[PDB]
């Protein structure tokens, strides 16, 4: 009986597991714009990705990884919010049963139809597990996707998942460019939070984009077509694999931006 997103394992469950669950400083939030103070401390986002090299896809039950080699100073984050630099590791997708969900972060109340995670882990750690035991170990941009037209950097990503459509699977995924998935502009809220599925940990720096990407309906049609399940079992369409807004508590949410 693992954690998942249904409704005897999802997330109203996970706390029995991973009371961290109910921990000071957990994600996702509602952004409520008027109430996030414009930082002008804040630099703009460093994002180079023109080095990423990708490895592979997988299907973990959860949600699709894109993974980067990470064993050289290739795809960083620095400057917005962060001190030092943050290494890529992978990229996921979090997205709903219908257009009207699927983003975890909403923007005073607003959910988008899916949200991107840029995963990177601060190099003063020397890894990604170490990272994760430190309040400043992770560094994950978000970015909102609404429907509409195409991402044409997207289709190389929408057309593997055919391969990789039940939990267990991955693929061949190389030369993928991370670039093709970001919107024009890197204005963004900021704010300290964890990982948004078990183990919960309290690790992340969170930095959510303004800007939402569009994507085709055909395009999020083919993420709703992956499964939960393994190979030979009852089909659970992969989708609603977000976690709701958490409580704000003690926190402040940082605009980039006036
Ligand atoms: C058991 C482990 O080795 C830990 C160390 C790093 C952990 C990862 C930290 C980064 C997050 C990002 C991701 O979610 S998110 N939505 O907060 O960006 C899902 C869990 C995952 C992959 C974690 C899975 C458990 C990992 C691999
Ligand atoms: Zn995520």
């Amino acid at each position: 009986h693992h954690w998942g997103y249904g409704k005897h394992n999802g997330p109203e469950h996970w706390h029995k597991d991973f009371p961290i669950a109910k921990g000071e400083r957990q994600s996702p939030v509602d952004i409520d714009t008027h109430t996030a103070k414009y930082d002008p401390s804040l630099k703009p986002l460093s994002v180079s990705y023109d080095q990423a090299t990708s490895l592979r896809i997988l299907n973990n039950g959860h949600a699709f990884n894109v993974e980067f080699d990470d064993s050289q100073d290739k795809a960083v984050l620095k400057g917005g919010p962060l001190d030092g630099t943050y290494r890529l590791i992978q990229f996921h997708f979090h997205w709903g049963s219908l257009d009207g969900q699927g983003s975890e972060h909403t923007v005073d109340k607003k959910k988008y139809a899916a949200e991107l995670h840029l995963v990177h882990w601060n190099t003063k750690y020397g890894d990604f597990g170490k990272a994760v035991q430190q309040p400043d170990g992770l560094a994950v941009l978000g970015i909102f996707l609404k429907v509409g037209s195409a991402k044409p950097g997207l289709q190389k990503v929408v057309d593997v998942l055919d391969s990789i459509k039940t939990k267990g699977k991955s693929a061949d995924f190389t030369n993928f460019d991370p670039r093709g998935l970001l919107p024009e502009s890197l204005d963004y809220w900021t704010y300290p939070g964890s990982l948004t599925t078990p183990p919960l940990l309290e690790c992340v720096t969170w930095i959510v984009l303004k800007e939402p990407i569009s994507v085709s309906s055909e395009q999020v049609l083919k993420f709703r077509k992956l499964n939960f399940n393994g190979e030979g079992e009852p089909e659970e369409l992969m989708v609603d694999n977000w976690r709701p807004a958490q409580p704000l508590k003690n926190r402040q949410i940082k605009a980039s931006f006036k």
